C-alpha cells in the first residue's frame, strides 16, 4: 500500500482561517510553503494539527538555523523557476537539499523537464539527471527526510495538466530509478508528489495512479478539494 500521502501548497488569512475549520478525515501531511516574509503569521495563524509550515529556497547555514530555531521543519527547493529563473543548477539545488537535511529539514525537492525537453522526448534523460544530481548528495539514509515533487514547467501555471498517463509515467521512472540506485526499501516508503495545473476537478483521478502520493499546488481556496483527492 502507498506511503503517507501528502498535500503542498506553494486573503491569506481568510484562507488560513478555511483550513483551520476543515475536518480532514484520513491520514495525510498537509503543507503550507511560503516566502520568508510570510512565514510569521503563517506560524502565528496556522494551527490544523495535519498542516505544518514549509520554507523556501533556503541556502544558508545562518538561515537554515534560525528558521529551524523559530520552528520550521519543512522546506521546499528546486522549485521550476529556481532553476529556469534563478540559475539554481542541478547542483545548487541538491546542495542545498543537502545543507536542509543535515540542518534536520523534511525536503520536498523538486524536478521536472520543460516544454521542449518533453517534447523532444528527453523527459527521462532530464528528470533523472536531476534526481541524479540529488541523490549523489545524499546518503541513504537520509532519504526519510526527502519527499520528491515531479512538476513539468509546461504545466505549472499554465492551466495545462498533465494527463493520468503522463504523470504516472513519469513518477514510475523516477521511483524504478530510486529503487535500482537507492534501494527497493526507499523507493517504497519515497513520496512522490504530482504539481502543474492540479484543481478540484482533475486531482482525485491523479491520486489514483499507482505511483502518485500527493500534490503540489498552488495556495486557493480549492487546495481543500486536493487535499480530499489523496484517497
Ligand atoms: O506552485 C506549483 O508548484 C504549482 C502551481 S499551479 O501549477 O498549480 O498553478
Amino acid at each position: 500500500s502507498k506511503p503517507q500521502p501528502i498535500a503542498a501548497a506553494n486573503s491569506l488569512s481568510e484562507l488560513i482561517d478555511l483550513f483551520n475549520s476543515t475536518s480532514i478525515n484520513h491520514d495525510v501531511q498537509c503543507v503550507v510553503a511560503s516566502t520568508f516574509v510570510h512565514l510569521a503569521m503563517t506560524k502565528e495563524r496556522l494551527s490544523h494539527p495535519k498542516f505544518v509550515i514549509a520554507a523556501q529556497n533556503a541556502g544558508n547555514a545562518d538561515a537554515l538555523a534560525s528558521l529551524k530555531d523559530f520552528g520550521v521543519n519543512w522546506i521546499v527547493l528546486g522549485h521550476s523557476e529556481r532553476r529556469w529563473y534563478y540559475g539554481e543548477t542541478n547542483e545548487i539545488v541538491a546542495d542545498k537539499v543537502a545543507a536542509a537535511v543535515a540542518s534536520g529539514f523534511m525536503v520536498i525537492a523538486c524536478i521536472g523537464e520543460t516544454l521542449q525537453e518533453r517534447e523532444s522526448g528527453r523527459t527521462a534523460v532530464v528528470v533523472l539527471t536531476q534526481i541524479a544530481a540529488i541523490a549523489k548528495k545524499l546518503k541513504k539514509a537520509d532519504w526519510a527526510k526527502v519527499v520528491i515533487a515531479y512538476e513539468p514547467v509546461w504545466a505549472i501555471g499554465t492551466g495545462k495538466v498533465a494527463t493520468p498517463q503522463q504523470a504516472q509515467e513519469a513518477h514510475a521512472l523516477i521511483r524504478s530509478w530510486v529503487s535500482s540506485k537507492i534501494g527497493a526499501d526507499v523507493a517504497g516508503e519515497l513520496r512522490i508528489l504530482y504539481g502543474g495545473s492540479v484543481n478540484g476537478k482533475n486531482a482525485r483521478t491523479l491520486y489514483q495512479q499507482r505511483d502518485v502520493n500527493g500534490f503540489l499546488a498552488g495556495l486557493k481556496p480549492e487546495f481543500v478539494d486536493i487535499i480530499k483527492a489523496t484517497q
